[PDB]
């Protein structure tokens, strides 16, 4: 209600400046409520960022669940694309959420929990490919999955933030798919 | 002289706690000098971290230069190992240096400059392998190099910091070598 207005305001202002340059007053005004009324919905502007991150992460996670319930290069591209499209459609929340991992235990634990879930799912699919005889038994599945997932995190987020260096955003999906498919099917 | 004593003290204390919990007084005492005498060597404790990072980065860079001046899987392992051994022998400087990228323009620009140099060198070697007919013309060399270099940054540093998730430090070199060799030589 007013909660959604606070979240939308925060996402809107995060496109213009860091969380340190947004005050509870900024969020309050944007949602058409007083400052004390803000504190009824959220204990802090940091709790607003945590909720936004939690929604984007859960949106990615549900999209990956949807794929899982329904050629091999395209299978991997469709999974990587969940993360490219989801985080890529919420760049300001991605950037601020990643920056808050340094200062918020709750942001670090949220990120850590979902990365563990996505790595376990990556490993399970590599194992299924190995059991069906399509992928060779090279590295331990979970170790290969961990490095591929951490590559995606750093490479996607560097591209979205226009970092130097970074893969251009128009080339990053193809770049990651090549490295996943060659490292999973290669010996 | 006293400069080396300040640097050693800072590296020693960074193993115990973050830069925010080290004062110019801590560094001063460790080097056997007063606080005003500290300010003769360094403008700030942040300048001390920048100098430590600059030495570790230059040590990696010179070790890679040494390899470059002198089987293909082992060639790649020896290059990746420069970064594993160099940053892995200076874990506290690695952790604090990476954290300071968020708050120091000079740390961000140092990191960015050397990453660009290592990516350009990675691309040049992939191109040489393609020109000699050993590697296939798949992705653009510089884009493949960028993603592999960013994978190494995130995966090495997560392993060194014992992050959850992370590849165990005893498995990370083999993990990265597999992903480099399969993605560079694979189609
Ligand atoms: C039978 C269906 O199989 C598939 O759909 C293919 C599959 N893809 C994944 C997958 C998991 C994580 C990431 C990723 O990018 N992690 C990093 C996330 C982050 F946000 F950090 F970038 C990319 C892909 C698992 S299985
Ligand atoms: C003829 C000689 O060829 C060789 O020696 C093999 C070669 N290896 C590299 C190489 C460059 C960067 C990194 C790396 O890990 N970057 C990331 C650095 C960071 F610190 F971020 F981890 C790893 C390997 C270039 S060419």
């Amino acid at each position: 209600d007013r909660e959604l207005a606070i979240l939308a305001t925060a996402e809107n202002l995060l496109e213009d400046r860091p969380l340190a340059d947004i005050s509870v007053d900024d969020l309050a005004k944007g949602a058409g409520i007083s400052r004390p009324t803000f504190y009824f919905y959220f204990p802090s502007k940091e709790a607003v960022l945590l909720t936004l991150l939690d929604r984007v992460v859960n949106q990615a996670d549900m999209a990956l669940q949807t794929l899982a319930e329904n050629d091999r290069e395209n299978m991997w591209r469709t999974g990587i694309n969940v993360f490219f499209e989801t985080f890529g459609s919420h760049k300001a929340v991605t950037r601020a959420g990643q920056a808050a991992r340094a200062t918020s235990v709750e942001v670090a634990e949220l990120w850590s929990t979902f990365m563990q879930k996505w790595i376990a799912y990556t490993a399970a699919v590599i194992d299924a490919e190995r059991d069906r005889g399509a992928a060779p038994r090279t590295l331990p599945a979970h170790e290969l999955a961990t490095a591929l997932n951490l590559m995606n995190e750093r490479t996607l987020f560097a591209s979205f933030a226009g970092e130097q260096p970074s893969v251009p955003e128009a080339r990053v999906l193809d770049t990651l798919v090549h490295i996943w498919v060659t490292s999973i099917y290669g010996e």
